[PDB]
């Protein structure tokens, strides 16, 4: 089985809620310019410091950001899956990336149909390397555990 699904309109709610909205590009935490729902890049292009989008924009530049992750998860899934299993999964594929989804426990369980170990197996994804050495980010434990609410219970952030 190969997937065809696409991300909700929750979903996509979803990932809008985890990266935040700003119109203004700023400079992240590492320096790279940002802009919209946490782009770095638009259409191959880096995103420049003084540039202003409109909210429009920023789900347009969102939109093409994610198509790469649900094209990447529609193929790392073998079974039937739920709407809400595949927003969930977009949603952590589109933070950790492809290959970290590909080779990840979480995908493996739930290709096996352990869907409660595979919404444990998701929030493992919670360190960032600083200064060399692996860190716990608070912050991705809480997208961590609402990604495991879709994935599971169908409840969505607000």
């Amino acid at each position: 089985f190969q997937g065809h699904m696409q991300l909700s309109r929750k979903g996509l709610d979803a990932i809008k809620f985890f990266e935040g909205l700003e119109l203004e590009a700023y400079e992240d935490s590492a320096g790279i310019p940002t802009i919209g729902y946490g782009t770095i890049r638009i259409d191959g292009k880096p995103v420049k410091m003084g540039m202003k989008i409109t909210a429009e924009q920023a789900e347009q530049y969102l939109l093409a950001d994610v198509e790469k992750f649900v094209a990447a998860v529609n193929k790392a899934i073998k079974v039937p899956t739920t709407q809400n299993e595949f927003d969930a999964l977009v949603s952590e594929t589109y933070n950790i990336g492809i290959t970290a989804m590909q080779d990840s426990t979480f995908i493996k369980r739930h290709n096996a149909g352990n869907k409660v170990g595979c919404a444990e197996a998701m929030q493992w994804w919670n360190k960032v390397t600083v200064k060399g050495k692996k860190v716990t980010s608070n912050g991705l434990k809480n997208r961590r555990r609402m990604e495991a609410d879709i994935y599971l219970d169908s409840v969505y952030p607000k």
